[PDB]
């Protein structure tokens, strides 16, 4: 670890101090690497798997996990090569490579069937998961996710080249929050210290057979498990309504729904609306 | 508008010795603008006609030094650090509006004496060349315009893709691997100065993104109102987007375009063939 990764490891700790219930770190050993989990909830529950938006890492859960982790024993994986305190190894970058690495993690956490949650990227490796390994997922909540139903808008790419420059998490934050005052200072500064963290592991190649990915119709048609869409009324990645529209075209028996006063990181935004709307939909 | 960082020193220090590939001699000097102070590299005769060069987006007037010394040769040319982009330029209160950009570079026409010059430019550079003059005809000449950005078609999603890795490790070497189509072609010195400007994060803003700014794609009307002569060139193994379906686009609607794909070169094409294209842009020009 260099010393912006040091830096970030301890920024990621102080956003622990946010998490409103206790909460054990671990790694887990993978085909892939090191995996770091966060586990809450009782030990005898039934498992509940979250994956986090892309730079965001598995922290960003405060303020939905006292409610997720009452009645389940809620895992927070940190998803392998995204910033964050998971160390990828072997990585070719391709969708299988990531399916079989959550795979590991579900190996070792001991887990048979489990219920999902994933925001953005976290999104993008659900849907893959589900359609891969569909005898491992009990019913998955897909939240915003990255790309999956539609192609990035050149937005994305124009706001999150400028993340690494003065004032571009700022502007980044305020373009994706429709400039709302949501996120707790502490993970912010978790946030831009991700940004700042340049020289940790090296990225997969882009790949077409990688991330991130638009499934195709026939790929959509054949999910399997149920799936819940959440979406956010002002998303700025793509247009919500169309998406909606795409994936209630071919996902079969798919709940989906946009979410007014919410746009993509609507866990935070909405986390009373959306903490309810998961529950309900897992019961 | 900070001090100058570390990492901004060492940059200012990887331009001064990519400088020194420039085979010709030259003066750098700023141009005060309402927009910022702008560097500007001076080479040729001093009573020669004008040559204005725009070069690509990251970097800098240093690209043009496998070109000066044939251009220069003719023209008394300037090499302009585009205002905001990563090079010795100063940005203040840069809007990032298409408008503002041209009235930018009519500034510097304005301070520099020109009335009508020709104008060469290369990616983002070719893309305020067509801006320009389409919006200021009467100072321009003629037109290069090399690999411009956008302009003509959109961004294929893989440019960005490999751009948001160039701040990873081992992120230019990916990057210009795939740009420049696995070949050994910029000069060392002048990589290493594209990775200082890489690192150097803490020095200006950047204008917000904003659609009536850059990067972007000229309608048909747009394109069909050009009224300068322009020679378009292309590389056959551009991979920002697809050159032929470039090539056709500009050929249907740009009027009297010179348009051509260049063998054995991709984006980059001034570095890559600089015989052929210094030759080519000449040719163009003389007659
Ligand atoms: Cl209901
Ligand atoms: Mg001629």
């Amino acid at each position: 670890l260099s010393d912006n990764g040091i830096r970030y490891y301890q920024t990621y700790n102080e956003s622990l101090s946010l998490w409103p219930v206790r909460c054990k770190s671990f790694y887990i050993s993978t085909r892939f690497g090191q995996t770091h989990v966060i586990a809450s909830g009782p030990e005898d529950a039934p498992p509940l798997v979250l994956l986090h938006g892309a730079l965001f890492s598995s922290t960003m859960w405060y303020p939905n996990i006292a409610d997720w982790s009452s009645k389940y024993r809620t895992y927070a994986v940190d998803i392998i090569g995204d910033k964050n305190k998971s160390i990828p190894e072997n990585v070719s970058g391709t969708r299988t490579d990531y399916a079989n690495w959550l795979l590991d993690v579900f190996d070792n956490l001991g887990i048979e069937k489990s219920h999902m949650i994933g925001l953005s990227l976290g999104g993008l490796h659900t849907m893959n998961f589900l359609l891969r390994m569909p005898e491992r997922v009990k019913s998955a909540a897909i939240l915003s996710p990255a790309e999956t139903f539609l192609p990035f808008h050149h937005d994305f790419y124009k706001y999150a080249l400028g993340l690494t420059a003065s004032n571009g998490v700022e502007t980044f934050l305020n373009w994706m929050m429709n400039d709302q005052n949501v996120l707790h200072p502490i993970f912010v500064k978790q946030f831009k210290a991700g940004v700042m963290w340049q020289d940790g592991s090296r990225n997969p190649n882009p790949n077409a057979d990688g991330f991130p990915y638009v499934f195709t119709d026939e790929e959509l048609r054949s999910a399997r498990v149920p799936i819940l869409l959440l979406l956010g009324e002002h998303e700025v990645i793509y247009d919500p309504h169309s998406a909606l529209h795409r994936a209630s075209s071919f996902v079969p028996d798919i709940e989906a729904e946009v979410i007014k006063n919410a746009g993509h990181v609507l866990s935070m935004e909405q986390p009373t609306y959306v903490n309810e709307r998961v529950m309900r939909f897992f019961n």
